[PDB]
């Protein structure tokens, strides 16, 4: 099933510096009982960011084993809750900093990692589909395309139905979308299951940083006017869409008002989105909307109440 609210849940990726690192110390996947929480809540589909470099620590080499267990155990536990999962290769089109496409990192080792996760996860109930790259920007922006290519032929080696979640440049960003796009319109997916998946956050530069507050001339409309030329390009290119990261600080009721705003469009268009994020180990981080006690979590009211909406079957825009 399509469901148009889901969650990311960070932790996978964290302390990238340190490789390999320790579970538990330098970087955290779900505990026993953690899906349990968010499947009562009415949340069923989760983004689940994993570092490259701790799946594949050499090149073109078989998954590690300690990295890829955890993955299969954070798998099992998603089917006993009955959550569907997006593994994400959370890498911003690069490994140990240096861009696919350049000659330390040849566009044939990352099809090498996208066919390992496919070989290794395609038969396993909890995974919903492949989010291929994380956020490609700055240098990675030019070649991405190709490497996208890369990882799409890779997956389809093993697994030949599940959606492809194909990110753009720029951090993927919805609101700059068409400007780079043109080159993904060449994209060839044998499936013909490609979902292409933009970004939106709503502070000024849009990183989603939040350093300061919505400002005078805030305007609530902002994250729907930042999506509006993503799901534009969709319709007049008849394709299919998603938002894999967008949130919000919880201190601020123009913050959630334009949240509000941003769901409705997205509902209308059947979008779905991630929100960022929730995840084990977030501590008093401002995007995190994770349980905490005397922290308060007002979005996620918004997500329960546009889950309740979803009455989609499938990605949108629909052609009408």
């Amino acid at each position: 099933s399509v469901d148009l609210i889901g969650i990311n849940v960070a932790g996978a990726e964290f302390t990238g510096g340190k490789l390999p690192g320790k579970h538990g110390t330098h970087y955290f996947f779900p505990p026993e009982g953690y899906f349990e929480y968010w499947s009562e809540q009415g949340i069923h589909t989760v983004r689940f960011p994993l570092k490259w470099e701790r799946l594949q620590p050499s090149l073109n080499a078989e998954l590690d084993d300690v990295y890829a267990s955890l993955v299969d155990d954070m798998l099992d536990q998603a089917k006993e809750n009955d959550i569907k999962v997006i593994l994400d290769v959370h890498n911003y089109a690069r490994y140990r900093k240096k861009v696919i496409g350049t000659e330390d990192v040849p566009v044939s080792a990352y099809q090498d990692l996208m066919e390992r996760i496919a070989k290794r996860w395609q038969g396993h109930d909890a995974l919903f589909a492949y989010d291929i790259m994380n956020q490609p920007y700055g240098s990675a922006d030019k070649l991405w395309p190709a490497a996208a290519q890369a990882g799409i032929d890779g997956v389809r080696k093993y697994d030949k139905k599940r959606p492809l979640l194909i990110e753009g440049a720029s951090w993927s960003s919805a609101a700059r979308w068409p400007r780079y796009a043109d080159e993904l319109l060449k994209l060839k997916d044998p499936a013909d299951n490609m979902v292409f998946s933009a970004h939106v956050y709503i502070d000024e530069d849009a990183s989603g940083s939040y350093k300061k507050g919505p400002g005078k001339d805030f305007e609530p409309m902002i994250g729907v006017k930042r999506v509006e030329p993503f799901v534009n390009w969709l319709k007049e290119h008849g394709k299919k869409g998603h938002i894999g990261e967008f949130g919000i600080p919880n201190d601020d009721e123009r913050w959630l008002d334009a949240m509000d705003k941003l769901l409705a469009y997205l509902n209308e268009n059947c979008i779905p989105i991630n929100y960022w994020a929730a995840g084990p180990s977030w501590g008093n981080y401002k995007l995190s909307i994770e349980p905490k006690d005397g922290e308060k979590r007002p979005q996620v009211a918004l997500l329960k109440k546009y889950a309740a909406k979803d009455n989609c079957s499938d990605f949108g825009p629909a052609k009408a």
